[PDB]
């Protein structure tokens, strides 16, 4: 009732900008925490000022961040305001200008949903995809791609082009590993022609992840190519010189790059997820048992080094355990079941050192019992629905990267958007858009196309 | 003659399928091997050829004309010793003819853990999927 | 309503086949995707149909591809009209004739539901058993 008498009034402003830079609807768009919260009375009064106010005016404008209340909407987790920022349709006649949701084509429960993609079409400087998918401090990013235009977008642009792309960059590094192993396998032209592809490919790489780091654990991967790449040009210095180091770095890199190749098994749904559930466990569960672990290792294992530190008697063979570093091998190749266990010789307490020894086989096996419970507690749940959703984060994530790297030629022949006209001489790109409802029967007043049909 | 008798041992699951209960238990069977089992080959594949020419690589130094002096000498030989660890087998020892026995170590042991927490992931995938698959699509 | 209006008027063509073979039951049969998109309306419209045309001369219809709109909802994943079509029984005693669902033993809360083979039997050249079990999709 307020907001009515405020706006009835003629002396109001209402695109007054705060010293913040912000206006009414950037407000509204910071306070939308949540809808159960909030029982959603918000979008009721978003829609009430806009049908007061039959401008672009206020979306069109800035904060002093430089930021529509749609990207700050974005830059902030509201979701629920925001399907509606995207999704809006009005019958009125008058104010049908504003509505981003269109229905041009109907003939039953079948019609199209047309969507309007301004500033989200990854053209003006930003845009709500990008900012979105680069965003951090938002774990709502989720719901926030599952709205219609995003997603479809994805999809035509994956269908587009980026499958292409993805599968190309595969073959490449996979030529690249493959013949990396056959040089450390073997150590005429081709083998030359060979090694300055390496060279070209690791310099690649090499400045593509530096560049990243630059404009810098989902990112965990390109600190990885990076310094697998550093290896590979440390390995080639090494070569031309008379040193011994040249096969380690190499061969440190080939591994890494074969562990890498993960990063591209994420494509496949299935093994999405799987490469998903890869990064969870070694970030979450396993870090615990390992630091664990190690501190048992070394507290049982200078424990068995002193019992051991009896004279060998002149004879190494006759000292088991003796050097540390020997008895915690001999402890983690018993851990996993190669290990010599005898009554020792050469020791004071043979009876505390077989205890020690036990205890320490224990203690290591319900401590693995015990991530495992730990990893059971978390999958449960956390296994179906984060891998689903943090796979689609990466996929997306990695298709704009894709999107990036090309030009703007290139790019306007590959754009997913379809201009289309809208009344009042108002001509708009946008998305075309199929769905079908059967529950609810509402005949469709408004349609932009006669015609109704695909031409 | 062999590999058909053993294939045919093989399809003897198949006449497993009668029984109620044994007809869901060659149905999870199938479904495992099918869905579950081979991510976790293909890429335990990978990183065994990876880490298999690494050692071989460490290895090529000159086994100074003994056979027996040289372990991991062969790629075929190498890879037979990754998985009879992974069985729990192998001969774990500090290596002979080689430059870096250290970085052999390490990357021994990496591949040892890196196969562990890969078979724990396919262990999450198959409970993950038999919390609800198991019993009703049997 | 307005299929009340059709089927009263007199220039109305019940068995009409359209340009791809099928006729009335055949449409609604691709339509039935699910029971919970469309909150089972389509069942009640094939009840009325029957009820308003005393023939077997439909459901005896083959399309183009050579099948009943029983088979036909066999071919597709249609359900809960399968099982209306299968479950099918009418106590009135004029169109008796077409329930498929017969009570014809009853003392109390045990009874004899006697069902009908007839397409379903595996004999001529298809039936709804094998085509389905046959089926994939």
């Amino acid at each position: 009732e307020i907001v009515q008498l405020l706006m009835e009034h003629e002396q109001t402003d209402i695109t007054s900008r705060d010293s913040r830079g912000n206006n009414i609807l950037h407000a509204l768009v910071t306070v939308a925490e949540d809808f159960k919260t909030q029982n959603d009375f918000v979008k009721r009064m978003y829609d009430m000022i806009l049908l007061r106010s039959g401008n672009w005016e206020l979306e069109t404008t800035r904060n002093n961040d430089g930021l529509t209340p749609l990207q700050l909407a974005a830059k902030m987790g509201k979701a629920e305001i925001l399907k509606y920022i995207l999704s809006r349709e009005i019958k009125e006649k008058r104010l049908r200008s504003l509505s981003r949701k269109f229905t041009d084509w109907a003939y039953g429960p079948v019609s199209s949903s047309l969507y309007d993609l301004t500033n989200v079409d990854t053209t003006t400087d930003n845009s709500v995809l990008e900012i979105t998918v680069y965003n951090t401090n938002i774990d709502n990013r989720h719901e926030m791609l599952t709205l219609e235009p995003l997603h479809t977008l994805l999809h035509m642009k994956w269908k587009k082009f980026a499958k292409h792309m993805f599968f190309l960059s595969f073959c490449f590094y996979f030529f690249y590993n493959i013949t990396l192993t056959l040089v450390s396998y073997y150590r005429g032209w081709l083998q030359l022609l060979g090694r300055m592809f390496v060279l070209i490919w690791a310099m690649c790489i090499s400045v593509k992840e530096g560049i990243a780091i630059f404009l810098l654990s989902d990112a965990w991967f390109h600190f990885v190519f990076f310094i697998q790449a550093v290896l590979v040009i440390l390995s080639v210095f090494l070569y031309l010189f008379a040193y011994k180091e040249y096969l380690a770095c190499l061969v440190l890199a080939m591994a890494l790059g074969w562990a890498n190749m993960l990063y591209y098994t994420r494509g496949f749904q299935s093994m999405g997820m799987y490469s998903v559930m890869i990064q969870k466990v070694i970030l979450h569960d396993v870090l615990k048992f390992l630091f664990v672990y190690i501190v048992f290792l070394l507290g049982f294992g200078v424990a068995l080094a002193s019992l051991i530190e009896k004279c060998p008697k002149d004879n190494k063979d006759c000292s088991s355990y003796g050097s540390f570093s020997d008895a915690v091998l001999e402890l983690f190749k018993l851990t996993i079941g190669l290990g010599d266990l005898n009554i020792q010789q050469n020791s004071k307490y043979p009876i505390l050192f077989l205890f020690l020894l036990i205890t320490y086989v224990i203690l290591t096996f319900v401590l693995l019992l015990n991530m495992l419970i730990a990893l059971m507690g978390e999958t449960v749940e956390n296994v179906s629905k984060e891998s689903e959703r943090i796979w689609r984060l990466q996929r997306a994530r990695t298709i704009l990267e894709f999107e990036k790297m090309l030009p703007e030629w290139l790019r306007s022949r590959f754009r997913m958007g379809e201009l289309c006209k809208v009344a009042e001489d108002d001509f708009r790109l946008c998305l075309r858009i199929n769905e079908v409802k059967w529950t609810e029967w509402k005949t469709h007043v408004s349609f932009l196309n006669e015609d109704p049909g695909p031409v």
